């Protein structure tokens, strides 16, 4: 199938999530006459749907918070997709607010996941990765779950008052 099919149905939700939450979205759509497996279709619709709720909820910030910061006023979301090999490559891109990595800390202390010790000297992708514990937080390990019963991988970006991206690679 094109992608399309699933990518047709985000402008409205994306839309009526904005209107929900009180929020200016700029919703931009690529690639999405990228083709693949009907199975990927099927089951892709809820895991991109949970993404762009995030962006939408915790990311992008209200247009007077955007304001005040300096930033464009209407922020800025990007679903894509395009093929990579025999992949095909899916990223949501966000320029909100960004995943607060000192806080991921504090809550994995909190949870005694690690000790501060060995919290000083873990990268960005290790942090970034206690997203994925499951209820760490957000729901990015059941985003995870879905990904990986479709045999694909997923990967999180993020810096704080830069935004998020989010890239789900897939086979066939
Ligand atoms: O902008 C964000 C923030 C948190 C999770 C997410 O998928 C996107």
């Amino acid at each position: 199938v094109p992608i399309s099919f699933v990518f047709n149905r985000f402008p409205r939700m994306v839309r009526d999530l904005a209107k929900k939450m009180n929020k200016e979205v700029n919703f931009i759509m690529r690639g999405e006459d990228t083709e693949l497996d009907r199975t990927f279709v099927e089951e892709i619709g809820e895991p991109l749907l949970h993404l762009l709720r995030n962006a939408i909820d915790h990311g992008i910030e209200p247009k007077e918070e955007r304001i005040a910061k300096g930033k464009p006023p209407i922020g800025t979301l990007i679903l894509s997709a395009r093929h990579e090999g025999n992949n095909v490559v899916i990223e949501v891109e966000d320029d909100g607010r960004g995943i607060d990595k000192e806080k991921i800390i504090r809550k994995a202390i909190e949870k005694g996941l690690i000790d501060e010790s060995k919290a000083a000297t873990l990268s960005d992708q290790e942090i970034l990765n206690f997203l994925f514990v499951p209820g760490f937080s957000v729901g990015m390990d059941v985003v995870k779950n879905v990904v990986e019963s479709l045999n694909g991988s997923i990967s999180i970006e993020s810096e704080k008052d830069k935004g998020t991206k989010v890239t789900i690679r897939l086979p066939l």
